[PDB]
């Protein structure tokens, strides 16, 4: 597209893109395991929260509807999911060790999952290609040069593969129970 | 190498061994920032501490004195020093992170650093060589399996050197500086 726009950001590059889009279908589910009460009001309390979270990341690339893949082996190479949270405003963001052996998702409150050794099968159809470029239909982030980045280029092997393994940020906010 | 000797607890292998003999040559020292007092007592009180770590890892075999080698490049691959605290003791270890901005080691110890890609270039003398025994002389330890261990097994390639990547944890106890 021509650059016509004049806008007071300096004249950058648009924002049109997207080969690939990928999106989170990632959910987040958490219950207390203590709930406590004054009975001199009814001033109810919910604590000791237990989270638990499942799903998975799709990509929509040429009309075609792709799912993420995991490895399930036990070297350096497991794609570990690892969760993250930030006391602040995202201005750090510490990991969640378990606590009382269990993920303390706490209602509301901001979290990220950190997943590497992400892939896709793209197929035979789609091998050998290359400056494919994966974009976030909702608020996923991919690891790149030491830092988190809205977008990729990834190439695909003989098989059609992503010929060199992904990591995934994911965004997560837990429903409760109640 | 023979056992004539009725230990309880079964009977089992001894533990003296160590074709190279790995010894931590880390040290670590911290002074308060700010030193207060209480003149109600004279009592005074110290905080926030301003943390240094520094030396080497050298290692003995044949006798010969090697030196550790860690990886400058930008990447997965740099030997990423990691300093590390366990609350209270034993199962809890959690990523000591920076606040003010340095790192803040209180004299009452309890740490232990991680650094991977280390390696040794043990010589072209030693090449090619098959199944050699690490061990240590003050409590570094190496990580196999997921899991650390005081010992390990590794072969030296074509130039003497380590043939895969090391992964040590080093401990340390600070001293307070005044």
């Amino acid at each position: 597209d021509v650059n016509t726009n004049i806008v007071l950001g300096g004249t950058t590059a648009p924002a049109v893109k997207g080969d690939v889009n990928v999106t989170s279908n990632v959910q987040a589910i958490t219950s207390p395991q203590t709930t406590t009460i004054d009975n001199q009001t009814g001033a109810v309390t919910y604590s000791n929260w237990d989270g638990k979270v499942n799903g998975t990341v799709t990509a929509t690339y040429n009309g075609q509807s792709y799912t993420a893949t995991l490895n399930e082996t036990a070297g350096k190479e497991n794609s570990r999911v690892t969760p993250w949270y930030t006391q602040d405003g995202g201005k750090t963001w510490n990991v969640l060790k378990k606590d009382g052996g269990v993920y303390r998702l706490e209602p509301a409150g901001k979290y990220q999952l950190s997943v590497n050794n992400v892939s896709f099968n793209f197929g035979t159809a789609n091998a050998n290609k290359k400056n494919i470029t994966l974009t976030s239909s909702n608020g996923v982030q991919f690891r790149e040069n030491g830092q988190w980045k809205d977008s990729i280029k990834v190439s695909t092997d003989q098989n059609g593969a992503v010929s060199q393994p992904l990591t995934l940020l994911i965004p997560i906010t837990p429903v409760d129970v109640t």
